[PDB]
């Protein structure tokens, strides 16, 4: 017979085995995460080792299958995603060296701490001490000391480890017939199967550069406004026409500017919308929050939650008989099992995180009939986008008013609108240049255009160009500041947090185009709409069987990355910032430095 039927039978056998194998592995990981002990860790390790061995064996048996002679799309994409394991391309010495380097970097990041001067015993860890310090303290010297200590503790020790890591990664990428590790990361967006506009790994960088250049005006206005607002609390630490200090962005690295909201609030006289008070007054619990989320989701013609999700997930902290580290995760155990692990409290942030997790669960249930290799999003930016569009549609005051959470006598004037827009921009807009510059620096380091003896010499250059922030103290070639982030020194991609921002606002407005919404975009509501829900479900059910460009154009009528919806959403805040910056300089000076 032909190779097509042989590959089909091989994939059928592989799926029939991997279903049960991944089911057992997911059960083990869930028993570990929900019951921390010493034997559960061993069981999870055995399950993971078995799953990895099976995956490697299937990759070896699939490598001998030619993709050129095969004409079908599903089997071709399945063999393509199966052949990309990563581990079995090198010898044992380099593999063990890379594994030891990864484990050492993870241990250094987990046990990293900063010791205050003149106190060798009072050393504070990163979480939750350093995070709280960088997010709540409004002092210059304290934040500067914390940043310098974290840098000198993490990068100074991870520099040679990161050097060997990037060397081994580039060598493995060259072994996998790839250009560099940046190519191995960008291979996720490459869909060489659509007849016509086929997306390539080189077009992704160009599209990201174009969308960054298009965001540049709004981000520059926002940065100028934040600088003008922070100039009141920092009279001699921030120049009006220069860059901003890196240790004053709300956290240790500057990924989110939300912590700067009390200092950059447009109108401090009006309080923000708070729901936890009405929830505590009306006697709300986790079950009520989840039932309200299920009702909101089924009002958009989406399926409801199954009884297994209700009697198997961990919606509340059990306590008194177990110890767990609970972070919001929408887990898919396979075979039609979907659970949510989260210690949801009676608040508003947890109220939105519940809707986020329910959207993630709905997205996972959308492709429940797709093959195991296609039981995921088309790219790494659709999951979080689908999770965030629901939170955007829920956080509107209309949903809180017509459902019994906010008083009907709440006047919605432009002050609260500007406040909400600025609060959203401090979290969504302030991360795009940071993510872009981090991914570009990592790609250029993988490609070899930045020699080691100049790595940092470039890291602080783009910081002044792309983001517009200047370092507080000069760093020589012994620091490895970029590795101070969790996602950087963990073999984790970072562009997934960028494209989602484009993929989120594109979807929302699109739904608002079907629900016949009129007026501003920040007052949209997808609830009580069957037409938009049908298109949403049809877009979510495709999973990974089709190219991401086709899935995008089947939802927003555009087969390319477009940041237009983001500008249309932030147009009110854009005009407000343009009117406010009439007495301030827009832009930053690349040559200015705080230490002169
Ligand atoms: C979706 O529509 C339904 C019905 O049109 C809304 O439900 C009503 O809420 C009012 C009070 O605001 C009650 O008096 C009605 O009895 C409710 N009807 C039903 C059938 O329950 C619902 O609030 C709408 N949802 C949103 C988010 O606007
Ligand atoms: C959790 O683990 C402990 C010991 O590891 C065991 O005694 C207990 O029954 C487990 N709980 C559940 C719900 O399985
Ligand atoms: C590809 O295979 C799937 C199932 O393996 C089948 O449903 C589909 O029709 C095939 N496509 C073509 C073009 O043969
Ligand atoms: C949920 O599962 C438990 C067993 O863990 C069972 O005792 C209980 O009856 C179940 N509840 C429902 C509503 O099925
Ligand atoms: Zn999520």
């Amino acid at each position: 017979s032909t190779t097509e039927d042989e590959a089909k039978k091989f994939l059928d056998k592989f799926n029939s085995k991997a279903e049960d194998l991944s089911y057992e592995s997911s059960l083990a990981s869930w028993d570990y995460n929900t019951n921390i002990s010493d034997e559960n860790v061993q069981k999870m390790d055995e399950a993971g080792a078995k799953w990895s061995a099976f995956y490697e064996e299937q990759s070896k048996l699939a490598k001998n299958y030619p993709l050129e002679e095969i004409q079908n799309d599903t089997v071709k994409r399945q063999l393509q995603i199966l052949q990309q394991s990563g581990s079995p391309v090198l010898s044992e010495d380099k593999s063990k060296r890379l594994n030891s380097i990864l484990n050492a970097m993870s241990t250094i990041y987990s046990t990293g701490k900063v010791c205050k001067p003149n106190n060798p015993q009072e050393c504070l860890l990163l979480e939750p001490g350093l995070d709280n310090i960088m997010g709540t303290s409004k002092d210059y010297n304290e934040r500067l000391w914390a940043w310098e200590g974290w840098r000198a503790e993490v990068g100074k020790q991870l520099r040679p480890l990161y050097e060997e890591y990037v060397v081994l990664k580039n060598e493995m990428a060259r072994g996998y017939h790839y250009e560099d590790y940046g190519d191995y990361w960008r291979r996720d967006y490459e869909t060489e199967e659509s007849s016509g506009p086929g997306y390539s790994r080189d077009q992704l960088m160009k599209d990201v550069d174009r969308i960054f250049t298009e965001i540049k005006p709004l981000y520059e206005h926002l940065h100028a406004y934040v600088r003008a607002k922070l100039m009141d609390t920092y009279p001699l630490h921030i120049s009006p026409t220069g860059c901003l200090p890196a240790h004053l962005l709300g956290d240790m690295w500057g990924r989110f500017w939300t912590n700067l909201y009390p200092l950059t609030v447009p109108f401090g006289q009006k309080p923000n919308i708070d729901v936890t008070d009405a929830m505590l007054n009306q006697g709300w619990d986790a079950n009520r929050i989840f039932k309200e989320a299920e009702k909101f989701f089924v009002s958009v013609s989406l399926p409801k939650m199954t009884e297994g999700f209700w009697n198997k997930s961990m919606l509340t902290e059990p306590g008194d008989g177990r110890k767990v580290v609970c972070h919001p995760t929408a887990w898919d155990l396979g075979k039609g099992d979907f659970r949510i692990k989260m210690c949801t409290k009676v608040t508003m942030e947890d109220f939105l995180t519940a809707h986020h997790e329910m959207g993630h669960i709905q997205y996972d249930m959308a492709y429940a009939s797709q093959p195991y290799l296609l039981r995921n999003g088309a790219n790494e930016g659709f999951h979080e986008a689908v999770g965030e569009v629901m939170s955007l549609s829920v956080a509107t005051p209309k949903h809180l008013k017509t459902m019994g959470l906010l008083s009907p006598d709440f006047r919605e004037d432009d002050e609260t609108e500007i406040n909400f827009l600025l609060k959203q921009a401090l979290n969504i807009v302030g991360t795009l240049p940071f993510t872009y510059m981090l991914e570009k620096w990592r790609w250029m380091v993988f490609k070899g255009e930045i020699p080691k003896e100049e790595w940092m010499k470039k890291w602080w250059e783009m910081k002044r160009e792309i983001v517009g922030v200047v370092e507080p103290v000069p760093h020589d070639e012994t620091y490895c500041d970029p590795a101070s982030l969790f996602h950087v020194a963990n073999d984790y991609s970072f562009i997934r947090y960028y494209t989602r921002t484009i993929f989120e606002f594109q979807f929302h407005e699109a739904l608002c185009r079907i629900a016949q919404h009129n007026g501003p975009l920040h007052k949209c509501d997808i609830s009580n709409s069957t037409d938009a829900g049908k298109k949403l479900h049809q877009m979510l059910s495709v999973g990974k069987s089709q190219a991401w460009t086709k899935t995008l154009e089947d939802i927003v009528d555009s087969r390319n990355m477009d940041v237009g919806p983001l500008l249309r959403y932030f147009k009110p805040l854009y005009t407000w910032l343009q009117e406010q910056n009439r007495k301030s300089y827009v832009g930053w000076n690349t040559d200015w430095s705080p230490y002169a």
